[PDB]
């Protein structure tokens, strides 16, 4: 449900209504639990982008 993605491979969308949301540039297979599986075109609610290298997404 909720994990880190690199932040490189998600693209943040402008922000509108509600909450902020990014999209899956690239497939990724989460390689560690604290990670989650996005496919590419994925539209992913954006929930911590604070870090640099690792953003907080939750996965549908």
């Amino acid at each position: 449900r909720q994990g880190f993605v690199p932040a490189a491979y998600v693209k943040k969308l402008d922000s509108g209504t509600g909450k902020e949301l990014v999209l899956a540039l690239y497939d990724y297979q989460e390689k560690s639990p604290r990670e989650v599986t996005m496919k590419k075109g994925d539209i992913l609610t954006l929930l911590n982008s604070t870090n640099k290298d690792w953003w907080k997404v939750e996965v549908n």
